[PDB]
């Protein structure tokens, strides 16, 4: 599983610089998307999740909290890069990768990484991959 998540996590790194796009991406890649997003080539959260995660032969659900309510949950101290981070209740605002070493993949105004905030954070990370930690 370090190689698998080495090869999701080169998938999200290779799409740095690519503009958010409401509704866009997914297991292609950036699309087009709709609303504002309508005439921009890009990703919006999900859409790079999903690009990312497909490396692995997965298909993730689109919205960031059926993507909470259904994984194995990692309490912060336990976090692993290629785990997900949420954002909102129960992960309905928004999710990321965790890279490892503080830093996550987000889509901002581009994909791109940053440093993980714990403003608004959801109090679990998700494992896709993969007894477990006690929640």
């Amino acid at each position: 599983y370090q190689q698998i998540t080495d090869v999701v996590i080169a998938r999200g790194l290779s799409q740095r610089g690519v503009p958010f796009s409401w509704a866009g991406g997914g297991i292609s890649g950036p699309t087009r998307g709709t609303g504002t997003g309508i005439n921009t080539v890009g990703f919006d959260a999900s859409g790079l999740i999903q690009y990312a995660y497909a490396g692995a032969g997965l298909k993730l659900p689109r919205s960031s909290g059926q993507m909470y309510k259904v994984g194995q949950k990692v309490l912060p101290q336990q976090a692993r890069k290629g785990d997900l981070i949420f954002y909102g209740p129960e992960g309905t605002q928004s999710v990321a990768l965790y890279l490892g070493k503080g830093q996550m993949l987000e889509v901002g105004d581009v994909v791109q990484v940053s440093p993980v905030r714990t403003n608004g954070m959801t109090p679990y990370l998700v494992r896709v991959l993969g007894p477990v930690q006690p929640a």
